């Protein structure tokens, strides 16, 4: 019932501008905070730009500082980013997605089907391996290592992500050890601190996907750079 749908996307001269749109319906929208995130052509999800509920807080990477702007419109349940002075480096998909609240730790539940834009401290995660086979019915086991701790007041601040090609990212794990809804039991997640694990067993035909982790512990929020799962 709840659908984000993104709009814009095309082709730009570097040094031009474009401004995408996502039409939200299905829920009571000014009561959550949204991102844009976009991935780019080697499959590395990176988090562009955050706002908050009522639109006072805006939060962006250093890469897209003073060149991106993200506004909303709650009135018109709408989101908007106005991107502007255009760079190779930021040809991507552009996804919106909004930042779940039936959870304390940060995460991303919903997310549009993605527009394509094509241009012509931090904590690091660190995922492994890159690439990953498995035979139907055994075990996977994805890693991630982070650079610093992603613990607050008792919780870690690690999410895992499913995408199948085409499609947005799915959250699996939030808060490193916690199922979402309608995700079944077979995927499960460990650790603390900066150690975490993602576990699929056993692996079924429709596992086939790329995984991402992502932690919402500080900004900018980062991703590990994914790990190909290929069955049999």
């Amino acid at each position: 019932e709840v659908k984000l749908v993104e709009s814009g996307g095309g082709l730009v001269k570097p040094g031009g501008s474009l401004k995408l749109s996502c039409a939200a319906s299905g829920f009571t929208f000014s009561s959550y905070a949204m991102s844009w995130v976009r991935q780019t052509p080697e499959k590395r999800l990176e988090w562009v730009a955050t706002i908050s509920s009522g639109g006072s807080y805006t939060y962006y990477p250093n890469t897209v500082k003073g060149r991106f702007t993200i506004s909303r419109d709650n009135a018109k349940n709408t989101l908007y980013l106005q991107m502007s002075s255009l760079r190779s480096e930021d040809t991507a998909i552009y996804y919106c997605a909004r930042h779940g609240v039936r959870h304390r730790v940060d995460y991303f539940d919903y997310w549009g089907q993605g527009t394509t834009l094509t241009v012509s401290s931090d904590i690091v995660l660190t995922q492994s391996p890159a690439s990953l086979t498995v035979s139907l019915g055994q075990r996977a086991t994805i890693s991630c290592k982070a650079s610093q701790s992603v613990d607050y007041d008792g919780d870690s601040y690690m999410n895992w992500y499913q995408q199948k090609p085409g499609q947005p990212p799915k959250l699996l794990i939030y808060a490193a050890s916690n199922l979402e809804s309608g995700i079944p039991a077979r995927f499960s997640g460990s650790g603390s601190g900066t150690d975490f694990t993602l576990n699929i067993h056993p692996v079924e035909e429709e596992d086939a996907a790329t995984y991402y982790c992502q932690q919402s512990n500080e900004d900018p929020l980062t991703f590990g750079a994914g790990t190909k799962l290929e069955i049999k």
